[PDB]
């Protein structure tokens, strides 16, 4: 039969799902979570064959390794060794729709391996074998003979080999095909890939075992007293002589301790359950496990004799937390929770999507580093080895099962489809029984994007059943259907409603007092990071802390799912949708995080940072107010620097440690700062040091920060008396102006500055020109799919009005001598089909110290779409080694993406004032500049600006960074003013009304010089 | 594979669920639901072979027909064909507890049939094929190719054949498995047939068609405007021109009718059903359906081109009604019901399970004629024309899912196991995908004894969620579970708690309050009707009407499940458990009706058809009210027939129409009745009549009655001086009293009268002796599985104090000569084991008149378990034609049990007052009687008596009632007081205190004379 195109059959003679197993034959050893003889890992290399489809996979493979076959590394996704291609499409499924059917072409993957087993796994005991995840369905042989088969490419699926083992080599072989009926649930916004992309390992257990059990932990009012209740499943012969016995272990010390024979309560009418037995231990003043503090004990779970003989022992880590819904607020041990949370994707730039140790420890140092407290698992059950990293470093869990239907039409075709709601139980049921001893997870979640359908209620109501400990969400349909706890939209904006028909996105703070609603809300998803983005994510949480129900959300999302391919050279470079001959395909649409494939922050990053600092600040006078917003623990591990400086010159510092309190607040005054007379504005900038490393963080981390601007002395002094007067020098075709070894020259046909010398070296390569427009963002040109030709996106709107092709007319362009000085005045129209875009009117006046004063005025039609930008750009023929500022820095900034950023005099390489997101767009902005210096160089004002090797033309032009040549020369951008760059989605319009340059009449002014 | 060992595998390649089709291609013959052309039946004469297991089958059976096969008639179970056996077993699965396997020895049905197909059905569209009820599994196939599998013995399973049949002939190959996984999910208590016993047909559908239509009724405040929402889908080519037209007739009249193409309003982000058209009807005042009065509209569903061309059309029939529990009570149309139901078994005593319309038809016209207004089908969906008779002669219906475990131990253990959820949601969902648009069904019920596990939580949640029009209940796991909107308990008594561990029976009264609780109580079974019972009845329904929310209940069970069977002369007797070699088994507790499985009314009927009378009456002077417990019809159709009568001898009565409204009361008075100035006490019955035939009754159908005692006269006139005087003559060993031609031998050694004679002929085979006990009734007895002693059980404890073995012991006995009469004094001890039970003393006075006045005092030890009865009997040499009697009658009628008799002269054949109960035990009694006459014989007093040729020796020692055999003359039971006959359940003590015999003294008095 086919199997893999039948719902109806998601397996075949495979065991059933449950918490982590080892098989521990010593208690100690189960205590202390070290290894287990009984439980062994066959990763490593197998032999490996790909075929086109099953019916090509020759018989013979079955009995004996292929000499085609290659020998490769398991766990590993085929189109990672380069079998095939991995393919990237969003919501469009890889293959026809056509359910349950998949293609005839079916990409079939046959891994092999010869092994053997301990003569004791031989004489007895039940020896099964544990694939931890294979894409998507899968046959299982032993010795030629069939064992069984499966399907969830995110889940274990385990087969019992005790009657197929033999003595010496034994020999498995698996064939796994890349699509099955079970594709169809399987339809999340990622590569699409296969293979045995998790663990395989064999454990050896005793036919009379531990099958099951369950760890919960209830609280009295105060949580003084605690109630450790487990109930025990066992499988085999029921014998009087049996025992169970669960202890509660705190470091080496036995803090309680239960054993009881087999035999539960009377449940119905034909008894009980003779085969379990649920042991209850009082816990006094336990110690709770929290994001915070993530307090754990180790449970400890013996099959035992009555008389003293171990039979077997399971374990796990217990976390003493009560997780409720009370009121309207989601409560972790009484607290109300605020969820600084991110959505993450187990992905690779190497392995595609195989995981490992070293990389989720990355991941999650990063995130704690960068004050984030909860991840969600979008959109499958994780490798098992994420839920005990939560569990030991301390991060919120959602836990998620895997079923995604976003390619149906409508999306609940399936999922309100009775004869799908067996294949959809197992992804739920099945997820909920390997991972229910977890402290880190607090939240069940149904899936991900598709719709709402009875088999969603039916799902629900089921985990509500079985676990009521932890409360159950889903967003499909409209996220806050009868099927989740929590109102859990993606992307709904913060004050703007967008009134969908059936499923809107109401503005978040309107959502909750919608007549009758009074659930907590927390986003599954917002503030999409895809490319230079992120603008606005202060405002949602400026609405987090001032709604005690709005409780956060999870950011979209943590890691660029890009690939990395490499050239004929062999350089590697980041490769995305289309990149592999996939098609269709949504090109740059995988890559949405924070930080790169590798690891490497994106200039987002710290503004998400910031934003979900635990400490707020106000001040007042000379005394700072530090509020804590942590739930439970004291600042036992920070102290915070203050120092106050006049334009970005120190003046005054020092350090105070903390000691607040959760939810409290602490009162520093600062001593009396020096009086500076000198023009300038003072800053105070403060930051809260840990001076301890933790398991997480180094000595010296840096949590949070915050400026504020003192006292401003307004400089009345003159400047110098000019020595000198510049002469002008007339041409019916130039304006030229010197002064000293310095010249200007303006082109009278263009009315622009053409050139400038110091001495006989060219300062330009390209003249000083008006710019409106800038390379298109990710958020501008808004497309989750590369097939859409959308009209109301802002690049569309910008390219229909012509502000790309809008050519300079000139107006006017005059020069007049005065008393100090030449006066330049130039006044351009740029227009499109006759229509007037915008007008410039500028005027340069030059001094005796050669000085250049830029004054610049625009208009903008107010029926033509708002511009991306307002300023002037150029190409120095100069290429210096440094940027040094007075500004919003050291990174990456723009006008509604700034907080993070602070004020002072920064002084970075060139390269970083560059940003490679990986498809090239405008970049490396730094707002609020007051001083720019570049070689020679030296630009004064209140600007915006980037400045680096390439153009905006060849930013727009090039699809892959790897593909940007540096140009000649330096390229400058300065802006008066810049578009904010929006992110609350990636698909349409973004940008708040007040980032969006709207005035119709802007107005800067700079001074250009040397020295 | 053994897919009937896998409970992953329910079928393979069967087609979606829906609601009845014909589809007809003629909308005039759907809406007059009138023989349909593209639905053929393919019931008759099949060919059937048996084998002991499926791997006996040959192979040449799929290509051709077998030799020793047999033609026989489908649909039927192979049982009733003497193939094998059937089985009666209970609780116990009928195999080994071993899932998902069963027996390797599994008896397997080979059905075949060469049928034709018209190539008109090939040439386009779909023909597809229909089996609704095969037991329990089974693989099908066509013209030798495999085309697919099924499970769920009771809901069709439909195959597409288009591509399997060819123009001409055709063969179907049907391998049917007795057992399979499936049957651990039918584990119901009734008989374990198999084969296929239902419906298979043929149905031809275009390739664009109706796939699937719900009906819906939703109405403003007062019922007075409703709205008809009828959503359709379709299959197949989606075009433009595509329409769907709904109609609703009334009759001729086309009520109303609606339009539209199809594409549903949008449902979520991808958009809405496009396959999908929902039509909306208004209806002002609708005739609304309910049982008193099943109103019914006609849908015809019109699948067509915009231009007018009908592709195909289906139909149903419509019940405008609403159901809804709001503040604890069950409305139906606003008004709370009174549920006069009854569990119904799909059982005929020859051909087992199948049903057939005229039985069906005959069960429907007994159950109204009985004041039964629901049914409920336990436990499982029914054959499809039951609905169809229930919307039609109205009956409030409670679908059940084919849904019981009550084997397993504990009995929830497969329906919480989350494995066994997708099995338990195909029989729960398909039953609802079916039945839903029938207005009969008012109630979903998830199964039956399967405990309560987790799966019934997530279904419950999915039935509420696909359909919000009825509630859903279920008993199992203490009948107020969070899966049910009814506390619907099976066998909870009225005012006497059960407070069994887990699962307790509360006394319903004390049930509906429990802290916290609100939900209605409706008992899913009660007043178990198994052989003489039904005793405590008119206390449920007492509790019913005064409690608000006890709103009745539905009675187990209807019919006997007693299968017939030939002894050597070819006659036909009742058989049950074990009759049929099958072993283990449950003997008679598969008989529990109230009617035989021939229909024949038990005497229980009367007690419920009279306690379920829609008409209260109340009784003051001379003045009557009655009052309507009818919630939606007048009484257009009943006169009231009143009678009043002198112990017997009827003196006045009249007619008056009954005119009252729903809820209604009516006051009637009575015109000035006689007063007899003779002794007796005056009766007054009054009778509901039906002048008018309806489609369930015949003209002058009782359906209520009631009598009262008026005005009494004492009798206070002296009898007639005696002229002679008896003669007395003593021997040692007798008193023999002479009198005319009279004579009376009472024996001096046993101490009781020996023999009688009138005239000069004998008058008794056996001695008048006293008795205390009785052939035990089923309730006396209790075991539901014959497989368990019980000391509890009254019969046990009456052995154990050895009141069948005790032995008279005489203690007095004297004769006296009066100066009119001779008395003879008798004192008698019964003992057992130096145990006093009882002592009897008596007084026989015989005087000139002839007669003789028995007066009786006994005494009954306070430790000695309450006798069965306090009486006297001995063997009449009389074999009399008839029996007439004053008292409570005609039919068999007990202490606790005999609401429905009434007093009166009463005179029927001797057969008529022997009970023929399949298992023999007490039966026959009449209680309250003052006058009992038998040939020449009279009895006057008031006494409880029965009358027969059958021994309470030989009832209490056979059996089955065809082995018993009438003894020499008539064997007379006169009892002063008898016990309760119970029924409460039948399998613990369930006789009322106030029904035992517990007084510890008793007095009674008779006198025998010659009339
Ligand atoms: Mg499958
Ligand atoms: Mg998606
Ligand atoms: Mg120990
Ligand atoms: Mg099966
Ligand atoms: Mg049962
Ligand atoms: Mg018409
Ligand atoms: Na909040
Ligand atoms: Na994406
Ligand atoms: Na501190
Ligand atoms: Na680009
Ligand atoms: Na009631
Ligand atoms: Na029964
Ligand atoms: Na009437």
């Amino acid at each position: 039969r086919r199997d893999w195109e039948n719902p109806g059959v998601t397996q075949l003679n495979r065991l059933a799902a449950h918490p982590p197993f080892a098989s521990w034959r010593n208690s100690e050893e189960a205590r202390t979570d070290r290894p287990s003889q009984q439980l062994r890992s066959l990763n490593g290399e197998w032999r490996f064959a790909w075929f086109p489809a099953p019916e090509a996979v020759p018989e013979s493979w079955l009995e004996c390794d292929l000499p085609e076959a290659d020998t490769v590394v398991v766990p590993s996704n085929w189109q990672m060794h380069g079998y095939d291609a991995p393919i990237y499409t969003n919501v469009t499924y890889p293959i026809t729709v056509n359910p349950p059917f998949v293609p005839t072409e079916n990409p079939t993957g046959c891994y092999s391996l010869t092994f053997n087993v301990d003569e004791s796994w031989l004489q007895e005991g039940q020896t099964r074998i544990i694939f931890d995840g294979v894409n998507s369905a899968f046959h299982l042989w032993c010795n030629g003979r069939w064992v069984g088969y499966g399907q969830d490419s995110r889940l274990p699926s385990e087969f019992d080999l005790s009657a197929f083992l033999r003595a010496g080599e034994n020999r498995l072989a698996v064939m796994v095909l890349r699509w099955s009926d079970g594709s169809y649930l399987e339809d999340q916004d990622m590569w699409r890939m296969s293979g045995i992309f998790r663990d395989v390992s064999l454990l050896h257990k005793p036919t009379t075992q531990i099958s099951d059990f369950h760890v919960a932990t209830r609280f009295n009012d105060d949580f003084s007293r605690a109630v450790l209740e487990a109930e025990v499943q066992m499988c085999g012969e029921l014998r009087d002589y049996l025992r169970v016995t669960v202890s509660l272990w705190q470091g080496e010390t036995q803090v309680a301790s239960g054993t009881a024979p087999f035999g539960g309560e009377i449940i119905d009418e034909r008894g009980g359950y003779a085969d379990r037995v649920t042991l209850r231990l009082n816990v006094e003043n336990p110690k709770l496990w929290s994001a915070e503090i993530p307090n754990l004990y180790r449970a400890v779970v013996e099959l035992h004799t009555a008389d003293g003989t171990l039979i077997e022992a399971e374990a796990c880590d217990v976390g003493f937390r009560e997780v409720r819904i009370e009121n309207g607020l989601l409560l972790l041990n009484g607290k109300p929770l605020l969820i600084r949370g991110v959505n993450r994707h187990e992905h690779h730039p190497l392995h595609g999507q195989v995981m490992d140790e070293q990389t989720m420890v990355q991941d999650i140092l990063l995130m704690k580093q960068n004050n984030f407290n909860a991840v969600r698992c979008s959109h499958y059950p994780n490798h098992p080895l994420w839920y005990t990293l939560c569990d030991r470093y301390g991060l919120y869990v959602v836990d998620e099962a895997n079923i995604e239907t976003h390619g149906m039409v409508p999306m609940n075709r399936l999922t309100d489809d009775p004869r799908w709601l067996p294949a959809m139980s197992e992804r739920v049921t099945r997820m909920v029984q390997r991972d229910r001893n977890h402290p880190s997870v607090i939240i069940w979640s149904l899936g991900n994007e598709s719709g709402h359908g009875a088999n969603h209620d039916a799902l629900y109501r089921w985990i509500k059943s079985v676990d009521p400990s932890r409360p159950v969400q889903y967003e499909g349909g409209g996220a806050d259907t009868t099927a989740t706890d929590i109102i859990c939209p993606m992307y709904a904006r913060v004050d703007e409603d967008q009134p969908f028909p059936a499923v809107p996105k109401w503005s978040i703070k309107k959502w909750l007092s919608l007549p009758g609603e009074t659930r907590p809300l927390i986003l599954c998803e917002y503030a999409h990071a895809m490319g230079n983005s992120l603008g606005g994510f202060a405002k949602y949480w400026q609405a987090f802390r001032q709604y005690p129900r709005l409780q956060g959300g999870f950011v979209w999302d943590w890691v660029d799912q890009s690939l990395i391919k490499y050239d004929e050279n062999g350089n590697p470079w980041s490769a995305y949708g289309g990149d592999f001959g996939d098609t269709p395909n949504d090109a740059q649409f995988c890559m949405n995080g924070l930080v790169f494939a590798d690891r490497t922050p994106h200039p987002a990053l710290t503004e998400a940072k910031h934003q979900q600092q635990f400490f707020q600040f106000r001040l007042s006078g000379q005394t700072i107010e530090v509020t804590s917003e942590y739930l439970f623990r004291h600042s036992d591990n920070e102290l915070l620097h203050w120092m106050v400086a006049l334009d970005g010159k120190p003046l005054a510092s020092g350090e105070v440690p903390l000691d607040v309190a959760p939810q409290g607040k602490q009162l520093i005054e600062l001593p009396e700062l020096p009086q500076p007379e000198s023009a300038g504005q003072l800053w105070l900038t403060v930051r809260v040091v840990q001076p301890n490393a933790t398991a997480w963080s180094e000595a010296g981390h840096i949590s949070a920060w915050q400026q504020w601007r003192l006292a401003e002395n307004l400089s009345v002094t003159l400047p110098a008396a000019s020595h000198a007067i510049p002469h002008l020098t007339t041409s019916e075709m130039d304006f030229c102006i010197e002064l000293g070894n310095k010249r200007w020259q303006f082109n009278r046909q263009s009315g622009f500055l053409s050139q400038m010398w110091i001495g006989d070296k060219k300062q330009l390569l390209t003249p000083l020109r008006d710019q409106f427009t800038r390379a298109p963002l990710d958020n501008d040109i808004g497309v989750s799919e590369a097939t859409r030709i959308d009209p109301n996106a802002w690049v569309e709107r910008w390219k229909a009005a012509g502000h790309y092709q809008a050519e300079a007319a000139l107006l006017q362009c005059t020069a007049d001598t005065l008393a100090d000085a030449v006066l330049i005045t130039t006044a351009h129209a740029w227009q499109h089909q006759g229509k007037t875009l915008f007008i410039s009117r500028k005027t340069y006046r030059i001094d005796g110290s050669g000085q250049m004063a830029i004054t610049v005025d625009v208009e903008v039609a107010s029926d033509t779409p708002h511009p991306a930008r307002i300023g002037l750009n150029c190409q120095l023929a100069q290429v210096a080694e440094r940027v040094n500022w007075l500004g919003l820095g050291p990174q990456e900034n723009y006008p509604d993406r700034l907080t993070a950023a602070c004020f002072d005099r920064w002084d970075l390489p060139l390269s970083d004032m560059y940003t490679p997101y990986v498809f090239p767009s405008e970049n490396g902005l730094r707002c609020g500049t007051r001083e720019l210096n570049y070689g020679p160089h030296q630009w004064r004002g209140d600007f915006q600006f980037n400045i680096s090797r390439y153009s905006q033309q060849q930013l727009m032009e090039t699809s892959h960074r790897h593909l940007l040549h540096a140009e000649e020369g330096t390229w400058l951008n300065i802006d008066g003013f810049h578009m904010g760059i929006g992110g609350d989605d990636s698909w349409s319009p973004s940008v708040s009304a007040e980032f969006q340059l709207s005035a119709g009449r802007y107005h800067y002014q700079l001074v250009w010089c040397q020295k």
